[PDB]
């Protein structure tokens, strides 16, 4: 494919926008990749690894309540606490959940818009799929900033979300 690569890591695979490359950059314990954008490094995609006790991702309750359980993933977080501060993420809202079963093994697929408190109002789209095999969490994190994703970054990081597919 010419817009995208196919990436097969260690028991998952994934398409990747062409134009993107591999940054070392680790943000989680248990990451095992990421890709960005040469231009903007908030458009990207992560893979991370972790070892569980549950056997299916609908284990860990919702997805409203998986996320609360793995909202590390968005970034350090202010909770507009009474005061007399920095770019953390201040808003966070599921635009979109939904728990598709392919090829046999149950995923969830969640589309959520971060906002960092007062500053530049920088907006994030941050989309994840999920899944749970082998002992395995796998996760898949998608995502661009407002400029991107309203000039052309859209369809690539929605695809490498949507294209996540654990063996």
């Amino acid at each position: 494919n010419t817009d995208f690569i196919s990436y097969v890591g260690d028991g998952f695979k994934l398409l990747i926008p062409s134009k993107w490359n591999p940054s070392k950059e680790r943000e989680f314990p248990g990451q095992v990749l990421r890709y960005e954008d040469n231009f903007d490094a908030n458009s990207n995609v992560s893979v991370i690894i972790q070892p569980t006790s549950k056997k299916a991702i609908t284990e860990y309750g919702s997805p409203e309540e998986f996320l609360s359980q793995v909202d590390y993933l968005l970034g350090k977080q202010a909770y507009g606490g009474k005061t007399d501060e920095t770019d953390a993420v201040a808003t966070a809202n599921v635009l979109e959940s939904s728990t598709p079963v392919v090829d046999g093994k149950q995923y969830y697929s969640i589309t959520v818009l971060t906002r960092t408190a007062d500053g530049d109002e920088g907006g994030k789209h941050q989309l994840i799929t999920a899944t749970v095999s082998d002992g395995k969490l796998y996760i898949c994190k998608a995502q661009a900033g407002d400029k991107r994703w309203f000039k052309g970054a859209r369809k690539g990081v929605e695809k490498a979300a949507a294209s996540f597919s654990v063996a």
